[PDB]
């Protein structure tokens, strides 16, 4: 039961019923509401609690939600980078979910974007 906060924004990750992700400052929007659950592999999958929808980086750096559990593009790598910030990795293709600042939220494989970084609170 967690958040995913983009440090640069403030802006939430979320998903939407239809689908469609974006980003919001919004701390009250149900759909920001994320579960985290292991594979074991080191990779977990981002589950939005309140549809059901698994996050998704398409390997073109489109970003969306399926509930298909045996989609290979739903597998994610978290991994620190520095003062308590995580990057949030697609391990199939490489790509890192970005929030840019309009809030549309896609993956991009360039490591030194300053919109690629997370901080999970707990909440």
């Amino acid at each position: 039961p967690v958040l995913l906060k983009s440090t640069e924004t403030g802006q939430y990750l979320r998903i939407n019923p239809d689908g469609e992700v974006d980003g919001t400052r919004d701390r009250s929007d149900v759909h920001i509401q994320f579960q985290i659950s292991p594979e074991g592999n080191g990779e977990v999958l981002l589950k939005s609690t309140e549809t059901g929808q698994y996050l998704r980086i398409n390997p073109d750096g489109e970003v969306d939600g399926t509930r298909d559990r045996s989609d290979v593009h739903i597998q994610f790598q978290i991994s620190p980078e520095g003062n308590g910030e995580v990057l949030l990795k697609s391990t199939e293709t490489g790509q890192y979910l970005r929030i840019n600042p309009d809030g549309e939220v896609d993956g991009t494989r360039d490591r030194s974007d300053v919109h690629i970084q997370f901080q999970i609170s707990p909440e």
